[PDB]
RNA sequence: GUGCUCGCUUCGGCAGCACAUAUACUAAAAUUGGAACGAUACAGAGAAGAUUAGCAUGGCCCCUGCGCAAGGAUGACA
């Protein structure tokens, strides 16, 4: 009825996703057990992708 | 198994004869695995432009100053 307001949206490249900009649901991403799996597996492929160059 | 052979043979039996002709996912049981968008937990504006303030540039019209080029009209006795 007046002017729509947007709630800031962050996105999270590690799980390739989205999820609020506010303490709590970033907080809460960064210790679900989906994003730790998905920050080991960025760092072993940069690793190793390292080594294959 | 039933019934029959003028069979051996006795009613205790035997040999042969006619009919019977090929079912089943076959299964009662064996085990260890991978599992919600269902609940709770979090967030939740779950549909808007993703803006407005100056100055300078660019266009048009005058005015003023300086330079370049080409010129017009005029003025001056002893």
């Amino acid at each position: 009825a007046d002017y729509w307001k947007s709630q800031p949206k962050k996105f999270c490249d590690y799980c390739k996703c989205w999820i609020a900009d506010n303490r709590p649901s970033v907080e809460f991403h960064e210790r679900g057990k989906n994003h730790k799996e998905n920050v080991a597996k960025r760092i072993s492929e940069i690793k190793q992708k390292s080594l294959d160059k």
